[PDB]
């Protein structure tokens, strides 16, 4: 039901590694995990757990940057949301951008 | 060899049936289709055929928010680069963001 | 010091009238208060904050995104942008933020400049 | 009545001495040049037109990207951005083109006027 992707808009490839949190307002954590290799984050939740409510997904960029050597801006990308959803974000050192799908 | 993926900001959805056109600088055409219900749209070329080269991507986003009853700013939403590719536009109707991926 | 600015995808235009709220990170790491105010006919938000009141830290900038696309009869699926970065660590530097938005996506961009 | 305003998200900072070309559509389906120039300081790229030159049609807006990274020691993908629009078509407007680049993307959006 829920899927974050991750993209790197300086080197033209998946975000792999990176940490993501996804929080519900009650911020209960609520699922988290890293990066595959493809740049995506599967299993992350189920049917049963993930309920309307208000959600933030939060993933840690920073790290992400300073292990490749790039200083950057940010402390994270993200999302918050009233709530299948894919959560995809695009990064660079001094931006980011995000946006939902849900089919 | 390349692969394009459509998604709509405004709606939250995929950008389903949207003309791609692909042209390689001599602009000789050299691929087309139209996105799938998932907003993707595979099979353009061949990797014989995907030589390195100057491509344009001009995806055809009038025609998609006039189909939706939205008055759209732009003709097109594209990327016009130098050479797996994956070319992924986000659409709304006074803005465009498009990103490629090379994997 | 701080300036935020925020576009409108929808409409072509400068979101005006949004509300901006900035935090601070504190101590107990949790987020303070620390100046807001709304975007003006230009989308742009001067006046923030001061030299003397922006120190070092992490600061949240959030938009309310939510109320913006409501009032405009648009349905949000961004409740609000919360945009965090650490100011100033290595002296005194302005920060321009700038957001475009759309109903189920948001870019934001920074530009810093050493004064 | 034409404005056009680059973004640099590898630095944070306005794209500078950045080539920017207009074109408008012929009516033989080819692109003639309509006017040109380069970003200022701030990233902005004022004077392009005037009311009276800036009729209605198609016109093509082609940021050089390509050099702008590459003099920077940066790997483009991007070649340049080509961003088109039916401009004035129901009367004169004003425009704002802003673009915010990085190496493998580019986001572009509108702010339009009715003067
Ligand atoms: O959504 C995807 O599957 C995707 C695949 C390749 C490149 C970018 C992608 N997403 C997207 C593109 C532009 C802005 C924000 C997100
Ligand atoms: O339009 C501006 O004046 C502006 C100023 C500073 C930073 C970004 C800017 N616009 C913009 C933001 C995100 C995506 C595309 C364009
Ligand atoms: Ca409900
Ligand atoms: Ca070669
Ligand atoms: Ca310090
Ligand atoms: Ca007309």
């Amino acid at each position: 039901p829920l899927m974050v992707k991750v993209l790197d808009a300086v080197r033209g490839s998946p975000a792999i590694n990176v940490a993501v949190h996804v929080f519900r307002k009650a911020w209960e954590p609520f699922a988290s995990g890293k990066t595959s290799e493809s740049g995506e984050l599967h299993g992350l939740t189920t049917e049963e757990e993930f309920v309307e409510g208000i959600y933030k997904v939060e993933i840690d960029t920073k790290s992400y940057w300073k292990a490749l050597g790039i200083s950057p801006f940010h402390e994270h990308a993200e999302v918050v949301f009233t709530a299948r959803y894919t959560i995809a974000a695009l990064l660079s050192p001094y931006s980011y951008s995000t946006t939902a799908v849900v089919t």
